[PDB]
């Protein structure tokens, strides 16, 4: 037993609000969320209940958040100067652009409603960040390209 994030509350409500599952279903998953400590959206795909795109699609329109083809992009060593892949991994985010002339950065994360991770990413550099959407396959892509030494073990 532990508490949940701001994004977890909002996304949980969004499932019912979007007609994806019943509140009872959410109630049963809420307990499971703390058993894995990841965001409530991670347990959804990890348990096969719903994949990122299904959670993202309601939020995409409900909040007006953009989506990009990150799985079709390469992370330059230029943006790596912001934060290393290890930090990116715990924040469940991946930066793609570094624009120091304007103090702006572009990031894509798996939890669009997780405002806490946005706040953490902005304050950690003192810059503004443009939050975009992405999927698990694209997420694992950048990680494998920055730390192939472990090659994401099973």
């Amino acid at each position: 037993m532990s508490v949940l994030t701001i994004g977890d509350k909002r996304l949980g409500a969004a499932l019912l609000d979007a007609g994806l599952l019943t509140d009872e279903e959410l109630q049963r998953a809420l307990e499971r969320h703390r058993e894995v400590g990841g965001s409530l959206a991670e347990v959804l795909v990890d348990m096969g209940l719903l994949s990122e795109r299904r959670i993202a699609q309601t939020i995409e329109d409900r909040f007006g958040i953009p989506l990009v083809e990150l799985h079709r992009v390469e992370i330059p060593p230029k943006v790596k100067a912001l934060l290393p892949a290890e930090k990116a991994k715990e924040l469940k985010a991946i930066p793609f652009a570094l624009d120091e002339e304007a103090g702006v950065v572009r990031v894509a994360f798996l939890n669009p409603l997780d405002t806490l991770s946005l706040e953490e990413v902005e304050d950690l550099t003192g810059l503004v960040v443009e939050p975009y959407q992405t999927t698990k396959s694209a997420f694992l892509y950048a990680l494998a390209k920055h730390y192939p030494e472990l090659g994401l073990p099973v």
